[PDB]
């Protein structure tokens, strides 16, 4: 049953690994905490109901004022390649692993409070996050999960009137991030490149036993684990590409060891399709552009593989990395076939998908709404309506014919079954930047109605909701 805040059970596994992997650090509170928004689904991971998130004590805990005695807040140490260049020392500069909760299902869940204050790893930073940062990370975490895209989760956002300077005067907020691990590729890189072989093995054994235990029985457990990580990453990137999620900062310290989306900063969901969109205004070379996310993910896996060379041969590691691209293409094509309402794999499907994207590229076509409208009517009628959005309208007619011929080349069910199949994987509502911005503006004025409704709508992004037509609109 849903329990009280005082009934949470803690089992702080990572804290017990010692001071070589993290440092005990308490949060620095922020003033006048208020609950901005909370996720019922995320809270359920901790056996908590939404009503427990409305308690003053709840806002106090996740703004740094109070903390269970059974917790042990810790700042992790890690490193990472940042935009291709190795940085020998990063770590939790503005967040803390408060502890790990053991829920009734028998699962361990990290409680990471992001924006909790300065730590030994903050360097010159203030250890804070501003309200717009916390709200965007909360919305994207839970929107991705509702979409079926593996992601770190977010339980709540808590506001404050603690001043924080960025470009202008802003105010500190914290987001409670939940995940079953906060270990990153960069966690292993740090121990590898500082040549701490005992601790590197202890961390790899922690990841192995807690998250890939089936691999322990195999002749080379760390090779099997690496293969599983490569698989999870291929599935993750396939979902990003299929649904137009741009991360923006795919540094190796932001690659989760579990294959979940991690660290939401300058992300963006594509509005108009653009295979080369650069969502990060600081990514001057386009290293983390939409299309580059595929080769970058492979590069990051090679960087992870380096940290495992003490245990696995270079040849075996590089052979495993070679599985990434075919696995990505398999899952990507599967996802895009489903977005097109197709239910079997046929030889030229990759060309069909590729041709659709090239037609979208310079025609100003909304990625999400194209696939939703494609399924909302029989293909012939939907395509006649979508015709006008394309510049090369006669090339599109040829693609539309190829698509209708592809439908006819398989048993595709009734028109109604097709509609339900496609609307079950094609969202009507997505976390568009302009929608998040409107929620942020209202919240910065003290009005949290908008951010809450937007979050609510995205909990069921595939289901039409009455009166929410504004959330299905293209950007104005
Ligand atoms: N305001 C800040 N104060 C202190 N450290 C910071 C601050 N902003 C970023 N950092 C650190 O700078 C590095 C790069 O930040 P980034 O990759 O954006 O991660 P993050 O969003 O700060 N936290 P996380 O989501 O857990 O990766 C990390 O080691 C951060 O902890
Ligand atoms: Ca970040
Ligand atoms: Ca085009
Ligand atoms: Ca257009
Ligand atoms: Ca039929
Ligand atoms: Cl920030
Ligand atoms: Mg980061």
């Amino acid at each position: 049953s849903m329990k009280a805040l005082d009934e949470l059970v803690f089992d702080n596994r990572f804290a017990r690994l010692g001071d070589a992997f993290s440092t005990h650090v308490l949060p620095e509170p922020i003033d006048a905490p208020r609950l901005v928004v909370a996720s019922e689904s995320a809270l359920a991971l901790l056996d908590l109901a939404p009503e427990q998130s409305e308690l003053p004590l709840f806002a106090e805990i996740f703004s740094g004022h109070k903390l269970w005695a059974e917790a042990e807040p810790r700042a992790m140490v890690y490193s990472g390649h940042q935009f291709g260049s190795y940085n020998p020392r990063l770590g939790d500069g503005r967040g803390l692993l408060l502890g790990e909760v053991y829920n009734d299902a028998g699962e361990h869940w990290d409680l990471h409070l992001k924006g909790a204050g300065r730590t030994p790893y903050s360097r010159m930073g203030d250890g804070r996050a501003v309200l717009r940062s916390s709200i965007r990370e909360f919305l994207a975490s839970e929107a991705l999960h509702a979409l079926g895209i593996p992601s770190s989760r977010a339980a709540c956002v808590v506001s404050s009137n603690t001043p924080v300077w960025r470009e202008k005067q802003e105010y500190a907020a914290m987001v409670l991030r939940l995940a079953q691990s906060h270990v990153r590729f960069g966690s292993l890189e740090y121990l590898f490149y500082t040549k701490q072989p005992e601790h590197l093995k202890t961390l790899a054994e922690h990841v192995l036993t807690m998250h890939y235990p089936h691999c322990q029985e195999q002749p080379e457990p760390y090779l099997a684990m690496f293969r599983e990580i490569v698989e999870r990453n291929a599935e993750l990137i396939a979902k990003w590409q299929a649904y137009g999620f741009c991360h923006g900062v795919m540094n190796t310290d932001n690659m989760s060891i579990l294959g979940i989306t991690f660290d939401f900063g300058p992300f963006a969901f594509l509005d108009d399709f653009d295979e080369h969109f650069i969502c990060n205004h600081s990514d001057h070379e386009g290293r983390y552009s939409f299309s580059n996310q595929v080769p970058i993910a492979q590069w990051n896996l090679s960087a992870l593989g380096q940290a495992l060379t003490p245990f696995v041969s270079v040849e075996a590691l590089r052979e495993t990395i070679g599985l990434f691209l075919p696995l990505y293409q398999a899952h990507y094509l599967d996802l895009m076939r489903r977005r097109l309402g197709l239910t079997v794999a046929q030889d030229q499907d990759d060309k069909l998908v590729s041709q659709l994207l090239q037609l979208m590229q310079n025609s100003g076509v909304d990625y999400t709404l194209f696939f939703r409208r494609l399924g909302d009517q029989p293909a012939a009628q939907a395509l006649r309506a979508l015709r006008d959005d394309f510049v090369d309208i006669k090339v599109f007619d040829d693609w539309a014919q190829a698509y209708q011929a592809r439908i006819a080349a398989e048993e595709n069910g009734t028109e109604q079954a097709r509609k339900e199949r496609m609307h079950a994987v094609n969202p009507l509502y997505i976390l568009r930047n302009y929608l998040a911005q409107n929620a942020i503006e209202a919240a910065e004025k003290g009005d949290y109605e908008e951010v809450r409704r937007l979050h609510q709508v995205l909990c069921t992004p595939f289901t039409e909701q009455p009166g929410m037509e504004g959330y299905a609109q293209r950007p104005p």
